[PDB]
């Protein structure tokens, strides 16, 4: 998948991570490895790393 949906809320704690709400839909073009994936929110237009285990496919 390249589009995902958040299963839980996440509040950012640093400079590089993205805040999002449950049900928020995210574009994630590179999601092969790592605990953190670069995500672009299709709602807010905000972009940042998100925890790989907080999302499910949505495309």
């Amino acid at each position: 998948s390249t589009t995902f949906v958040a299963l839980y809320d996440y509040e950012s704690r640093t400079e590089t991570d993205l805040s999002f709400k449950k049900g928020e839909r995210l574009q994630i073009v590179n999601n092969t490895e790592g605990d953190w994936w670069l995500a672009h929110s299709l709602s807010t237009g905000q972009t940042g790393y998100i925890p790989s285990n907080y999302v499910a496919p949505s495309d």
